[PDB]
């Protein structure tokens, strides 16, 4: 039995911890490496998103499993910014170690670090830009938003990628529009009820925003017809198949007309069923479930196009687009259940069909076909409107813009050794140690880009003393560069925000946590 | 054979207490540490609450068996002062050990230990402050009650945050006067009447007590009216399903007639149990079971608002309320079992559906709905709720207040060490080591806080001997205080009084426990 | 090898300390108990005595073998102030090892230490009783001598004794005449001057002082006076036997005529010899080495009183008794280191001869003859003169008094309580566990004398409260008695001073001292 007190577990919990981290650290910055991860069943995956690394891996130490659900909830806002907090976390975390071995006792290194953190959000208004709610209809003369969208592709992919941005920028654009404002001055982003599509046969040029959805499920019988105009849509929820009663027999039968009979009878419900379609004045019908092959046959003879299993997120953004409230009850034929669309057809595009519904008023619902050439090109181009979308929901819910990883790290840096001589007490070396990890940014990224980083250090604080405190470093030129926001290099605040409260959250929660019962 | 003899036993069994103890006490007080609790499912879980560890871990001492059930039976009653009981019951007897040392016969030891708390016990009325019944209304000068409610939400979390204190506050407000008030001084309020329900999607300003009860539960089918006005409400034990006759038997259909007549027959006595109700003039009806699709039509058909599975916890709160006595039997149709609502009708919460019942006569038993944003912070505002009814039930049920945790130890001790020069024998050594136990509380508050313990004592010792006996500890600017009571803090009485007997009944009870004999 | 940190290696030396004190505290008192110590040839000893215990034991814990020391140094002052000795040590060393689990710095602990000892100090002075000079002659009135005596010899042996203890007083009274004084209660006196022989075959009564020196040696042959009146003395350091000459041969004679006047050549160096003592006028001579037969016929020739062999602790006594000063060069008769007595004569105790010299000018070094029955009462009436003449020494060298072991602890001890009252820091808490220590002196010579010694601790602690501090024990009818100086019972200061400044002069010790090097 393993027993454990004394500051003996908290050595155990910040070696996980820090293990962890320094491993997703090589794998951190634009110009880092990435894990190679084989499954179970031998699936290879070759990955640098940090996320991803973890959830590829089985955790077998306690604190790096706590640590694996803070970049989760994270992974979901920004897919880049996930490492990022972990190795902050890890940072945070070794000089709270230092603290503890100068004897400040962790729960005075706690409120210190969050004291730290208070001077910190005081300090992200002032230091932040504003480039405020609306330029002309949310996206007009564009700049700020181009620029972070831009910003975020370049360091997640690097290189050059100039005839993919202005595609992508135009893409946002009409994502942009969806969306609208607030006296709170920022907009109502849904990226849950946003749909992309990728078909290969083509180029990048050859993407289209579509005011309705495409499906790519089978209208599955040859009698149906295929265009449909001023198209009045049904939903339906329920099976177009049969029910058997409550209470019930089945018996062998040879004797071949009492199975004809048997037949006709279910041919008379399925007969039934799309009476009832047809009487709401339904021109297409969408069914979540299967439908039967005789119920395909009338669904023809009455002129109606009806597709087959419509999957679960496509039928929440085809209610929320067309105003299809979708029936519940074939029987009850429910009336006001039926939305709308300008046109619906199926078109083959990159040879597969699709049936394309659009021309819808006021739709938060919308559909982005995604051309390319084959697959390669196209799986990044849909990562690349991805990564996008998640730095345009932070702009968008905050119109702040700050840089990153360059002058505002410094500048907090250089305002706290300030703070803490106001500041008196054994809280005063807990300030200056929050300012030191501070300082752990900046040279890192140097170094995952192969620069010496305490050169790189010492001379963007001389920069930002004796000169300006907007001074970063360029990865893609790979050199020091003054006034990082000219240099057009800026993140959405809420990237920052949110990787600082990660960090310091769970920082806090390895140093508050102490014994371990284990069953 | 295990064997015993020799004051054997008793030295294991204390050691028991001691090792258990010097465990707890680490997250005892509220800048305390976290514990780590690994199922045999690999489920880590980490919590500061130390009685549902000991509950809840494999114990392998006897004598921690003994002390777990106590533990247990505490934490309804409060959720502070249960991890504190425990460790209270060591810090008597590690000074009874001594006594033992000093070979003071252990009959002696305990009747010093029992005359000690007598005199306290004559001690926490008068040194103790009463602020009666009321000072307006029930709650509307709030003072004493604003006092343990901001206090309790500062124990159990330690942080900012007022907008959530008078929100809670004005729950605990509401809670009062439903309560009502005693000739004792008290008020008699019941935790087992009372309900919160929690939803999303909206703020903490949006919670609301209600007059009835509402439910989460389903009202069944479509075709019955969602809302009910002037509700007549039947509550049923038994199933909306025909039962199995006196004596019975099973015969195979293959006749697919004789099983619709069978179906048929059935629907004769679902139309007849549906009148019934009809008859009995229910509006409205609970079923505590299922309930037959055909019967869900006769009870639409006859206008009657059904709803299904109401649980047994709720069941007793709609009697309560509604003044309705439960039909058993739905044969004998029994009439005046019925109870009676302003109005029912389903209402969406956060989107979700909810059947409420509101406008109840003198209501004794309430529901309060508790909006919040997403999860995190409804979940606590939740736990933070709970803990200050149970502070508002402790602060109820006896009028009676004091300034715990610093001040009324310091008198005690002081009390005793006068009490204790006055009685002679080696009965006046228990009463000074009894002195010498409420000493250990208080210092242990400073080194929790990280300040130095015994220096903490020697400090508060002259503080409270040439200064004032309300000197206390602050933990917010970390400071030795004087008068304690005046900076918001107090306690119930209750909690102080109650965790000292149970804690005195456990040193008592191992002090009285010799050999194990174990098949 | 054996490392240690984290107050290892000084807790460790506290634990052999701490057993050497509960070793020594089975043999504390007079009441106490006898060890049993082998030898590796196999004599077997008994004792009770503290210094022997500890020499005759192989001391396997440094911290005791740096204990061994004071033990020896005190031993040549007093012999049962010393077995207590050198339990006071550990009892003040298991004080400070309490301080120690406090976290109290050892430095903080020594400085407080040397505050309780300072305070104690002070007071001893003033808490004690003052004797004062030589108390008219030689002591006449006895009484306070009396007591500081007869304490001395009835702790030693208990009993009755008091026929022995009177002629004890006798020889007492003489030896004090001998001592002479000196200012502000000073003396000088000599117990290493002090020469004691043991006669069979009489009476105790018998016993008296010879103002001169008593030899055992013989006057060699009978042809030598019996008894010399107005003697000049040669003391000679040299043989009366050839020295050999200064350079020489050895070859194997045979020649009979050589051989005698190789004989003769060697006698008339011995008749030279005896020529060159009567020529200096010498009627005694004393011989620290043998005197040839030859000699001894020129001796009885010249009628000179001749000794042979005297060991050389007595030659320093007739050196100093007579005016004599040593002749180690017969040859230069230098006349005037000659000393001068009245009468040398041989003289019978018992059957034994034994030459005697008395008559002298002003000793300050007197001889004791010893008579009694057999043996054995004469070898207890030795150690009783030994003890007795170390408690006179004390008394004489500080005419102060003190009723140590019940009353001067207690009003220490009370007055501490009260200072550490006064006292702030860690300081105070120094001092208070000193106050307990001395608590712990007192109430084990109650459990010796074999009853319960906390309740002896709070008879006195409330008798000296009551009533007055001169209350002590009664061991030889076991009760607690008031006004102990009444029993005959009191100490001389030096006695009580000096073992409780070997005592806290120790423990400092041990708290001083880290690490162990081993080689």
């Amino acid at each position: 039995t393993s027993r454990n007190s004394g500051r003996d577990a908290l050595k155990n919990n910040i070696l996980a911890a820090r293990t962890l981290a320094e491993m997703l650290r090589s794998s951190l910055g634009p110009k880092g490496l990435d894990k190679m991860l084989i499954d179970s069943f031998g699936d290879v995956t070759i990955t640098n998103d940090g996320a991803t690394i973890v959830k590829e891996m089985e955790i077998q130490h306690p604190a790096a499993k706590l640590l694996v659900e803070a970049a989760k909830a994270q992974d979901s806002e920004v897919g880049d910014g996930t490492t990022s907090a972990v190795v902050l976390a890890g940072l945070f975390l070794e000089k709270a170690e230092s603290l503890v071995d100068q004897n400040i006792h962790p729960t005075i290194i706690i409120e210190g670090f969050k004291k730290a953190f208070n001077k910190s959000l005081e300090l992200l208004p002032q230091l932040a830009t504003k480039v405020d709610v609306s330029d002309l209809n949310s996206a007009t003369a564009r700049d700020a938003l181009k620029k972070i969208v831009y910003t975020t592709m370049s360091s997640k992919f690097m290189a050059e990628g100039e005839e993919l941005n202005k595609i992508m920028d135009i893409v946002i654009d009409a994502v942009t529009t969806v969306a609208e404002p607030l006296p709170d001055g920022g907009y109502n982003v849904s990226l849950d009820l946003i749909k992309i599509d990728k078909k290969k046969g083509g180029t990048i040029e050859d993407s289209q925003l579509i005011r309705g959805i495409v499906l790519d499920k089978e209208v599955v019988h040859a009698g149906m017809p295929r265009r449909v105009e001023k198209a009045k849509i049904a939903v339906l929820d329920a099976s177009l198949e049969v029910e058997k009663p409550e209470i019930s027999a089945k018996i062998s039968i040879t004797s071949p007309d009492q199975i004809k009979a048997f037949l006709d009878e279910e041919a008379k419900y399925l007969k039934d069923m799309v009476d009832k379609l047809a009487s709401i004045g339904a021109n297409v019908v969408i069914c979540q479930k299967g439908i039967d092959d005789i119920a395909q046959h009338f669904l023809a003879k009455r002129g109606i196009l009806a597709v087959r299993r419509v999957k679960r997120s496509d039928i929440e953004k085809l209610e929320k687009a067309l105003g299809a409230r979708i029936i519940s009850s074939i029987k009850d034929a429910t009336p006001e259940d039926l939305g709308y669309a300008e046109l619906v057809e199926e078109r083959k595009v990159g040879n597969d069909k699709m049936v394309f519904i659009e021309g819808a008023k006021n739709p938060k619902a919308v559909n982005i076909l995604l051309r390319g050439s084959n697959d390669m090109a196209l799986d990044e181009a849909e990562r690349s409107i991805n990564d996008a979308l998640y730095s345009l929901r932070n702009i968008l819910m905050e119109p702040y813009i700050v840089p990153g990883g360059g002058a505002i790290e410094l500048e907090l840096s250089a305002r706290l050794r300030e703070y803490a001589r106001s500041v008196g007490g054994k809280e005063q070396l807990a300030i200056e140690a929050y300012a030191d990890a501070l300082e752990e940014i900046p040279m890192i990224l140097a170094e995952t880009a192969g620069l010496e980083p305490i050169s790189a250090l010492m001379d963007l604080r001389a920069r930002h003393a004796k000169g300006l405190t907007n001074c970063g470093v360029d990865v893609i030129n790979g050199k020091i560069i003054d006034d990082i926001y000219s240099i057009n290099v800026v993140e959405p605040i809420r990237v920052t925000r949110q990787v600082l409260k990660s960090a310091t959250e769970a920082a806090t929660s390895i140093m508050k946590i102490d014994d371990l019962i284990a069953a």
